[PDB]
């Protein structure tokens, strides 16, 4: 139930809090041990929890961010080099990125129109149901976005990215809430 940051998928990008619910970019690629499970070419890390069923919640402090990612991915996604967050390439995400502009991982990729800017998201994934929803707990828990028929197989793991390196434009952590 308590979402905690895997580091051994963390980018050296990434700084990861002692309790694993917090993680930044940093300033300078750390000098972290390798192995096969982390990203190399991007600023993301997964949740340490496998989902094989159940409905599963969790909750992101994004505020005072330009730029983030947030989803649900399979086990399976590749770990090395650079690639698409498409459904088929197992990610199912919504993100932040340029001029204030929100989006949905669909192809083409859905704009999604937030009257309110989330300063945090609340992420559902119900399994047996193969639905990823994302709620605007902000605009009093209103939905930003559903993915369904996911038509899930095997285990899913929490996905996060707290951006892209910008010259310390985009140094606050997302943070995972109690
Ligand atoms: C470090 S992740 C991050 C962090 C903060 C904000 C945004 C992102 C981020 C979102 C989507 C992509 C992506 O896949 N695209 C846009 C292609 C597509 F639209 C292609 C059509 C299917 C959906 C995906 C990428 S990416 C991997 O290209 O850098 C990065």
């Amino acid at each position: 139930v308590h979402i905690t940051l895997d580091p051994d998928t963390a980018n050296p990008w990434l700084i990861l809090s002692e309790d694993r619910r917090q993680v930044r970019l940093g300033d300078t690629q750390q000098s972290i041990p390798g192995n096969e499970e982390r990203f190399d070419s991007y600023p993301m890390v997964l949740g340490a929890q496998h989902f094989h069923s159940g409905k599963h919640y969790w909750e992101v402090d994004v505020t005072g961010k330009e730029a983030w990612d947030l989803g649900v991915c399979r086990d399976s996604v590749r770990r090395k080099g650079h690639f698409l967050l498409s459904s088929k390439s197992g990610f199912w995400t919504i993100w932040l990125w340029n001029k204030q502009k929100y989006e949905a991982g669909t192809y083409p990729q859905t704009p999604l129109h937030l009257q309110v800017p989330p300063c945090q998201v609340g992420i559902f994934l119900d399994y047996e149901a193969g639905m990823v929803s994302f709620y605007n707990i902000t605009d009093h828990g209103s939905l930003i976005y559903s993915f369904s028929e996911c038509a899930f197989t095997g285990p899913l793991r929490p996905f996060f990215s707290p951006g892209f390196n910008d010259g310390g434009k985009n140094t606050a952590p997302l943070t995972a809430l109690c």
